[PDB]
C-alpha cells in the first residue's frame, strides 16, 4: 500500500516549479496527483521547494499540530507555496479550485525512521 511518506510527496510537493505561474494550476495539479479520483478534495497545498528542505522541517520547531498532536513541526524559514481551494462551480467529476501562490511557514506532522513528514498541517 502507499505508504504516509509517499502520500506527502504526492499530494504535497511540488519541487520542479519555483510558483504557481497560472491560476490553473490547482486545477491540473489536483487532477494529475490523483487528488480528485475519489470526490473533489476541498483545499490542499503544493510545496515548492526540494524534497531535502522540506524532510529538514522534521528537526526544525516542534509545534503541536491543529487536533493537538505534538509530532508537528514548523518551517524556521518562509517557503514557496500554492494554496488550492474548491470554487463554487467544482462538480465532481470537474472539481474546480482557486490557486493562491503565497510564501509562508509550513506545519508538518512527522514519523517514522528516517523521521520524514507524513501530513501538511497548515502554512503560517
Amino acid at each position: 500500500k502507499e505508504t504516509a511518506a509517499a502520500k506527502f510527496e504526492r499530494q504535497h510537493m511540488d519541487s520542479s516549479t519555483s510558483a504557481a505561474s497560472s491560476s490553473n494550476y490547482c486545477n491540473q495539479m489536483m487532477k494529475s496527483r490523483n487528488l480528485t479520483k475519489d470526490r473533489c478534495k476541498p483545499v490542499n497545498t503544493f510545496v515548492h521547494e526540494s524534497l531535502a528542505d522540506v524532510q529538514a522541517v522534521c528537526s526544525q520547531k516542534n509545534v503541536a499540530c491543529k487536533n493537538g498532536q505534538t509530532n508537528c513541526y514548523q518551517s524556521y524559514s518562509t517557503m514557496s507555496i500554492t494554496d488550492c481551494r474548491e470554487t463554487g462551480s467544482s462538480k465532481y467529476p470537474n472539481c474546480a479550485y482557486k490557486t493562491t501562490q503565497a510564501n509562508k511557514h509550513i506545519i508538518v506532522a512527522c514519523e517514522g525512521n528516517p523521521y520524514v513528514p507524513v501530513h501538511f498541517d497548515a502554512s503560517v
